[PDB]
RNA sequence: AACAUAAUUAAUUUCUAGACAUCCGUUUAUGAGAGGAGAUAAGUCGUAACAAGGUAAGCAUACUGGAAAGUGUGCUUGGAAUA
């Protein structure tokens, strides 16, 4: 997921707010925690960022 | 070359990239050298034309000649024509 997220950015594409959900959702560890805080920022920082 | 994301306010992105470089030609300037026309203006050689200009003149054309010009053939009068 971090992948497609990462591409979408570099395209300057829209990232769906499902996609940033499962992100959020399959969260396993202390360290993912800090990914997906990247992750959260990126999202805001987005076109559909109103969709969270 | 023209799709793809996105969508419980809604928008994002694509909506391109080479090759428009030489031209085939076309004008003008330069002029080795070879000619023409005109004027300069004392000359040279002849006297072709104007008088029946001393072989009437001229036209087209041909040949010939230092030069005007000469000769032929047809045509013209812008000549003459009684012995
Ligand atoms: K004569
Ligand atoms: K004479
Ligand atoms: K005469
Ligand atoms: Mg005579
Ligand atoms: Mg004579
Ligand atoms: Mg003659
Ligand atoms: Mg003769
Ligand atoms: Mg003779």
């Amino acid at each position: 997921l971090a992948s497609l997220m990462d591409k979408a950015y570099e395209r300057k594409l829209p990232v769906s707010s499902l996609s940033i959900s499962r992100f959020v959702d399959n969260i396993a560890s202390r360290e993912d925690l800090d990914s997906a805080e990247y992750y959260l920022y990126k999202f805001r920082h987005s076109p559909n960022c109103w969709y969270l």
